[PDB]
């Protein structure tokens, strides 16, 4: 470890390279990382086990920087570390098109960052998903002769991060399940952007994580308690059976005279007049960017350790692939994310003899069919295991003395649960977590949800009671706009499956889909197993189910989702009885439609056919891109009602009779 | 009060008007009303003044039930109670089409409902709210010689509200400003859907609302300890510098042999044999929907008790209006919602002679012009007051010590910032609650904005930093999504103003709309001022701001929003030098739009004219609705960028030379 004068230049390195990439890009936020150097120093060089030219290592302990505002505290680290992602030119370009070094951590842009934060509150409960990884493979998988599974998960978080719900929801859960692993440094600054905490923020921080289940340890002076840093971290590695929370005392800009604690130094660059004064007040005669020779001879040796480290890791694992042959290939799907050979064959097959059911319950019968043949799916519902129907019959719960079981039970904490299977995620790409809801409440968790979506963490979005089928709870738990609200974020799939053969087809397309999150809108009502569903056509997204017209020419095309596709099934039916052509479509998914040929979406919707008619229980906003100039939308855009599920229906003009009204005005 | 065998039967009137209509419906929540019905009795029957006929009296006290699932306990007293909203007929059509007895409680349908539950975490938030505004309104009105606002804000919550992040985040601030006279009930009964609470929420939820800054109070027998309950109310009441936690341990489903202390009693009806086992386990002997004449006198009179506690009430106003005339003038405006005559006129207008500004700074003039002459305008950033440009200059902030004052600082807590202000709104209907968080961060918060829209709040929701236009941030801070998807709610306005007059129109058209939420996305970065812009064109959502077009058919229609606007201007003026017709529309508001008559949506958008472009940075989903399937949207399907701004715009092809090419194509 370094001491005296080296330390202090290794820690003002952190603070300076922090302070000149914001200058150069006359953005970002400096006042975190002056704070916080000393113990991110003691982070990164004394404490993390990682190999920086392996950002993949899967025994890696993890780091994750919940306030991410303040990530030239990171990108200083990795790159005095070795990580190939954060070269000096990179930290050159922090904030700048195209970098690797973007203004908030992105996992997908910088090998070395765990997870995507920004969004005040993700990081800490990402840290809570990250340690439930680790606590279940050990358990899972470790052997009397064999600790294959052994890293901690470490959270840097501030004021704005410990003010969010979203936290306090996932703390609750790291303290519930024992995550002794899980060590938390609360940045205990007393600044946020509206300058003094003692405006909004009066709480005792500590008190309330001792009420949640934690450890909580408080370092009273983090600008330069090296030891204190060191003692608090060695402590919270002794108490095992709870997460840990290191109240870390420091000084927002700590070495800036004029901008010291004050809200001034939060989110701005120092500016030419007090760069030169830190410059002074610190004692830093060095030019920008500059790395000491001695600090960087010091940092050199984390390249040859970090190899050494992950080399006695790799001949631990091949020493338990040579006892453990069947256990090591399980464990290896979910490193390496290569399914098992056969996996798709698990699903259940339907046909239109097969009884009618709700897409919730078929939904379970998927998930527990892969679960058999998919090592790494893991998760819950939020409280509604009996209503959502998430639970794999063949394991028990996910809890502190359990913790090798696959059922997790989240309690009513939406956006935790969202955040925690971020984590589990962005663990290893072998995890295919699932998380459950009723579809109305993903907006309580909707910032977790994008940030999926952003990450490319594949999680698995299974939300029932999907529209006003679900009836008399009424137009507070009723989704309208839900669907379309999705169907315009970026990489996510809103997946609407009909019946038994498209549950199975939205499942093994969210499988496959390790980079992309996946949401089923499953119904709480029976439906029937309609004629002409199938895994192919899911997979194209739109496709056709019934067609009795010649020459690509329909009289009549009606396209429908979930619960609605027999009522445009029952609609075409009665018109070709009239003795018209009728296509019925399926819109599964608009994005998987959406990447098909032209020629394969011509097959479907062919650019003659003008008589075009969509109906879905939601809003009508998008449909017309499908239904056209001349076509109509069958749909509901205000809220829904408290009644029995078919009164709703009826009122709404949810119906045949509707199609059937809509075909005659063409 | 009720003592002995009387108090014993007006419990159970309670318990058995929920059992019944439950059964009656064949859904809903008996198990809630069965363990509350003591508190519930004692809340209505001793201890809340209101006056039944008259469910807007200023000075009443407010219930709120955050456990909204168990509404039959509230219709239950309700209809005990007297009022109107709530006869015998309502209770049997109980989650029935369009009932005043919906599945969850409604302000909107059922008058004595004072906000909307359901969403768990909600309730809470809105008390905080209620409590706000009474704390507010009293610092701010009440005199040495006349305490003319006094009344207490009671609420209900359980397992799952207690749970949810919006309740800590609430509670965090309800603890911060000292709000002595909110009182919350938590239903300490061990279950929620999943079961005993053991499976997922071991946390100490005494302890952490003590770190909250709250006075707790255990009531440990709340289905027999009437004399508990009654005591520890009058202590909370008697506390006036925290707000005081109680929690009542109760059994679910009391009296329920077969079926209490079990999430089986917790959502659906007992059915025929479980009633009958109730029925002969209480010793209820009456039939269904029967209040015994004993409970049916006792209860009569909170009519003529009611009567008189408003008529007191009135008279102390009319002494504090003799004595205190400006200042009784002043509540007055509040508790009516007559906003002061004149008031449009303070809103600033622009001409080509004013500079440009960033719609942000814009809508601070209109906040600070409003203040002056809104007397209920009230509210604030979560922490972004710097940003966000909400301070009310003319005022210092809400606190425990200075409640008087009318900007509220919320801290990093977006989803109780907005829960709290429906609670405001829905105080008083001369209140005009507004909040702030950057545009992206209204997925936090979505959960009350939805409810905002369900239940007539008019909140107004001022969403800054709207787009790709603020730059380095990145992706994590830049929407995409969120203009449509809020386009897609029911009953929100989704405001987008490109300048000055437009600002000062959508402040107009907010302030106006007391019974529908207003966001107005705003830009970081400065805008011109356009000519043709007015406050006008806004109330008309969409509408025309150059033209040099004749017979209402111009070549070409460009339509923008905000930001958006100056390049479809632009573009706009180069076409024009060609010899080409061009029509600019500002599309500020999609909604109102919608609302004009045919003839008016003719005169704009003319049926004849197929060569349209819109350009907006955000997705492009929906506005074929007005480019049609021949016009061309410029917009954004895909996560932004950390960058200058101005180098995204050209990245992304946000430019005029987008819509030249779009034009060319045609
Ligand atoms: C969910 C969310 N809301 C708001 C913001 C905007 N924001 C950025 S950092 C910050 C608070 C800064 O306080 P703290 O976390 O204490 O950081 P410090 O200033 O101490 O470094 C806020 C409000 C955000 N990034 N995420
Ligand atoms: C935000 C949200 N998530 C989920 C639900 C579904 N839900 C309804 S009640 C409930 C929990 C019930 O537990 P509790 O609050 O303890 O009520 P109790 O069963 O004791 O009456 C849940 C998860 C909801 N209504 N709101
Ligand atoms: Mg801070
Ligand atoms: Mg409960």
């Amino acid at each position: 470890a370094a001491t005296g004068e080296l330390l202090e230049k290794s820690v003002n390195t952190i603070r300076f390279l922090a302070i000149d990439a914001v200058e150069k890009a006359n953005s970002g936020h400096p006042g975190l990382p002056m704070g916080c150097a000393p113990m991110g120093h003691v982070l990164y060089d004394e404490v993390m086990r990682y190999n920086p030219k392996n950002p993949y290592w899967f025994n890696r302990d993890r780091f994750v920087l919940s306030a991410g505002h303040g990530c030239m505290l990171q990108y200083a680290l990795l790159h005095l570390a070795g990580y190939d992602s954060v070269k000096e030119e990179d930290l050159k370009q922090f904030r700048q098109w195209g970098s690797r070094t973007p203004g908030h951590p992105e996992n997908f842009e910088t090998p070395g960052v765990e997870v995507t934060t920004g969004p005040l509150g993700q990081g800490i409960a990402n840290a809570v998903g990250l340690a439930l990884a680790e606590k279940h493979l050990a358990a899972r998988f470790n052997k009397p002769d064999s600790e294959i599974v052994d890293h901690y998960t470490y959270v840097i978080l501030g004021d704005g991060c410990q003010m969010e719900g979203i936290a306090n929801e996932a703390c609750s859960l790291a303290g519930h399940w024992g995550l002794g692993k899980l060590i938390a440094f609360y940045d205990d600054n007393h600044i946020s952007i509206d300058g003094d905490t003692e405006i909004a923020f009066t709480e005792d921080v500590s008190t309330r994580f001792e009420a949640l289940g934690w450890h909580t340890i408080w370092v009273k002076n983090g600008n330069t308690g090296y030891d204190d840093i060191r003692a608090a971290i060695k402590e919270a590695k002794a108490v095992t059976d709870k997460p840990t929370l290191i109240k870390v005392t420091t000084t927002i800009g700590f070495g800036s005279p004029n901008k010291a604690n004050s809200y001034s130094v939060h989110g701005s660059a120092l500016g030419a007049k007090e760069v030169e004064a830190t410059r002074q007040n610190l004692g830093w005669p060095y030019d920008t960017f500059f790395v000491p020779e001695d600090v960087k001879s010091h940092w050199s040796r984390h390249t040859p350790e970090g190899a050494a480290l992950e080399a006695d890791w790799n001949a631990k694992f091949a020493e338990y692939e040579k006892k453990y042959a069947d256990d090591a290939a399980t464990l290896k799907s979910i490193i390496t994310g290569e399914l098992p050979t056969g996996w798709v064959d698990a699903l259940p097959k339907y046909t239109p003899e097969s009884p009618g059911d709700a897409t919730r319950n078929l939904s379970q019968q998927c998930l527990n069919a892969l679960a058999n043949v998919v090592p790494g799916l893991i998760g819950g519902s939020a409280d509604l295991a009996s209503s959502n129907m998430t639970l794999l019959k063949m394991f028990g719960d996910f809890q502190k003395d359990t913790a090798e079981e696959r059922n997790v039970r989240f309690g009513v904490r939406e956006h935790g649960m969202g955040a925690i299977c971020n984590g589990i995620a962005l663990h290893s790409p072998g995890f295919v977590p699932y998380c459950a809801t009723f579809f109305v409440f993903t907006d309580y968790m909707r910032g977790a949800m994008r940030i999926s979506a952003l990450s490319e963490a594949g999680v698995i979005y299974v939300m029932t009671h999907d529209s006003i089928g679900l009836g008399e709870d009424g137009p507070t738990h009723q989704p309208i706009e839900h669907l379309v609200s999705f169907r315009a974020m970026p990489n996510i799939l809103m997946l609407r499956p009909a019946d038994g053969n498209e549950t199975a087809g939205a499942y093994k397309v969210a499988v496959l889909n390790r980079k992309r999150p996946s949401i089923l809108a499953l119904s709480r009502q029976k439906l029937p197993h309609l004629p002409g569903t199938s895994i192919e056509g899911v997979e194209k997204g739109g496709y056709t189910i019934s067609d009795n017209s010649t020459g690509n020419k329909p009289d009549l095309i009606v396209m429908g989702t979930g619960s609605e596709l027999e009522i445009a099934a029952k609609a075409a039916d009665e018109l070709r009885k009239e003795g018209k052509t009728v296509r019925v479509v399926s819109f599964v998914s608009w994005e998987l439609f959406d990447e098909q040929s032209d020629e394969y979406k011509e097959s479907v919707l062919p650019a003659a056919v003008t008589a075009r008619i969509s109906i879905e229980a939601g809003s009508t906003l998008g449909w017309q891109k499908y239904v056209g100039a001349q076509g109509k939308a069958i749909g509901i855009d205000k809220f829904g009602a408290s009644a029995p599920a078919g009164t709703i229906y009826k009122e709404y003009g949810i119906t045949v009779e509707s199609i059937i009204a809509a075909a005659k005005s063409f």
